[PDB]
């Protein structure tokens, strides 16, 4: 037999009850504005997909984001376009505002509503303990969202996460890697960074869901509580699983081979070899707590599992202690 199929705990079947015109983005149609109604002002700095640009909309006077992408494959962008336009609106998730091709190069350009040029791996360092509760649950309400609305983000990362610490505003954004959910479709493992990836990516598991977000966002805290960026620090994607487990322990690892009856490579099975848990307090040292708190490791512990069904939601991490004084903070000041 081959791997056993996995259903989403959360959200199953919201692509389900949607139209179809809502998750086939190949049979949208992209309906392109004017490029002439915007002007590039400065550079913010470049990617690996695209190029980022602080702009002018010379209609409304307004400051926007440009996001010239590089050459592409004509359904990813329409993916990631149908995506971002039914995320608008939504809470702590960047704003589409058009979509533009240039007159003769005719390259795709996404434009924004303006964000501030300063993500999250700028400011972990310089931020109390609290401060990364906050954000780290506007993450969550960010990820729950889409999630909600059947999509899957699968490249979260500090990079990824745009922060208007003047403001306490935040930002998800790239979601040039999103997905629609569907119950039983087998999706792409070359996803995320290498230090971010689930474990499902690291075994060839294809029948992931939203869970998968919810690891690169437990590697997002491990990362920042203990001071140790990345937390996995694998140098390719065999170590990459080595390295997870040297932490979480190969039995828990095994049971989860098994349990989905995934066939690993027989030199994979030697490589890994048989390894402890190895509890979170051994990551404490003296100067990166004060971050690290009980309900801290008790809610990164239920964030880095092997099992993706076993993790948490994002609604189910939003009630976690670790955020119960930041949901009475921000329940009564905004
Ligand atoms: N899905 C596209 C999200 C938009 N976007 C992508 N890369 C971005 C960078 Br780099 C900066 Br800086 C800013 Br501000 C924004 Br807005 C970015
Ligand atoms: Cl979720």
């Amino acid at each position: 037999s081959g791997p056993v199929p996995s259903r989403a705990r959360v959200y199953t079947d919201v692509n389900t009850h949607r139209p179809r015109e809502y998750w086939d983005y190949e049979s949208h149609v992209v309906e392109w504005g004017n490029q002439d109604d915007y002007q590039l002002v400065r550079k913010l700095g470049r990617g690996k997909y695209s190029e980022v640009f602080e702009a002018i909309n010379i209609t409304n006077n307004e400051k926007v984001v440009v996001k010239i992408l590089k050459p592409v494959k004509k359904k990813k962008i329409k993916r990631e376009i149908k995506i971002l336009e039914n995320l608008r609106g939504g809470p702590n998730i960047i704003t589409l505002a058009d979509i533009v091709k240039d007159p003769v190069s005719r390259t795709p350009a996404l434009v924004f509503e303006h964000v501030n040029n300063t993500d999250f791996k700028q400011l972990y360092q310089t931020l109390t303990d609290y401060d990364i509760r906050f954000y780290m649950y506007e993450i969550l309400k960010a990820l729950d969202y889409c999630h909600s609305m059947g999509i899957m983000h699968r490249d979260v990362k500090p990079h990824n996460v745009m922060i208007d610490h003047e403001h306490r505003k935040l930002r998800l954004i790239d979601w040039g890697l999103a997905e629609f959910y569907h119950p039983g479709q087998e999706y792409n493992v070359r996803v995320a960074s290498r230090y971010f990836k689930g474990p499902e990516l690291l075994v060839d598991y294809q029948m992931y869901d939203y869970s998968l977000d919810m690891w690169s966002l437990g590697c997002m805290l491990a990362s920042m509580i203990f001071r140790k960026e990345p937390f996995f620090h694998g140098h390719d994607n065999y170590d990459q699983l080595v390295r997870i487990a040297k932490v979480l322990g190969t039995e828990d690892l095994y049971d989860y081979i098994d349990k989905y009856n995934i066939e690993l490579d027989p030199r994979f099975n030697d490589i890994l070899g048989r390894h402890s848990r190895k509890r979170w307090e051994r990551f404490v040292h003296s100067e990166n707590q004060h971050l690290v708190s009980p309900e801290a490791l008790d809610f990164l512990d239920k964030l880095l599992r092997y099992d993706h069904q076993s993790r948490l939601t994002a609604r189910e991490a939003m009630e976690h202690p670790y955020f119960y004084t930041v949901v009475k903070d921000q329940a009564r000041m905004g």
